């Protein structure tokens, strides 16, 4: 049921999604090991992901969360990076998209920093990099990220350097506690709490 609609670069919606992508790049403590070395992206395409069944599944769960949290879904737009982007946009987030070994347990992880999500496009730790050149810093190969609508509800705050949310919570927030420039990361434990709104196709750009 999924259809992908291309956004024009002239469309204010393309422009606002690109700006979120570029402006949330940071440097990473791995010196670029996982995601590559870059300060910005070449955005090749932004597509809107339309699936009525998946949207309705999202909004049903969103209303449930809202009603459990004083009518406040605490909805965010966050990035997700995964080698499984094609399954996600066709069948929704589910248990197969969980990061079993994550710092906050087996859940589906999202980031404010697009460059954090970029570290996961080719697998955990960047895997072996692009399939064509086996390069985690490949500047040729097209990469994809999702920019997603995520319901956090009441989020459990973790200060830090398939499972369940903590009792009475709907998500977990990983607050950055040493790296002063890192933005927050978030984990949900139910696939229905996220909708993959935008598919962004890009390259990382080699710094000059
Ligand atoms: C920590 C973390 C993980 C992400 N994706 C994991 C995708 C995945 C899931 C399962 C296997 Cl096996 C490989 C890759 C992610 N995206 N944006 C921010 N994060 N943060
Ligand atoms: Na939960
Ligand atoms: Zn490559």
């Amino acid at each position: 049921g999924t259809i992908l609609i291309d956004l024009s670069p002239d469309d204010k919606e393309f422009q606002s999604v690109e700006e979120e992508m570029q402006s949330t790049v940071r440097e990473h403590r791995d010196g670029g090991h996982a995601g590559g070395i870059f300060n910005r992206y070449n955005i090749l395409k932004i597509q809107k992901v339309c699936n009525k069944k998946l949207w309705e599944r999202y909004t049903h769960r969103r209303k449930e969360v809202s009603e459990e949290n004083h009518n406040h879904a605490n909805e965010r737009m966050l990035f997700h990076g995964s080698p499984f982007v094609n399954a996600i946009i066709h069948k929704g987030f589910d248990e197969r998209h969980a990061y079993i070994g994550g710092m906050f347990g087996a859940g589906i992880y999202f980031a404010e920093n697009s460059s954090k999500s970029n570290q996961y496009v080719y697998g955990i730790g960047g895997g072996t990099g692009c399939p064509v050149h086996k390069d985690r810093s490949c500047y040729i190969c097209h990469r994809q990220l999702l920019f997603c609508r995520v319901t956090l509800g009441k989020s459990f705050l973790q200060f830090s350097a398939m499972a369940h949310s903590p009792p009475g919570h709907h998500s977990v927030t990983g607050r950055p506690s040493v790296n002063g420039l890192a933005l927050a990361e978030y984990v949900i434990y139910r696939g229905e709490q996220a909708y993959p709104e935008y598919l962004i196709t890009y390259q990382i750009m080699r710094p000059e």
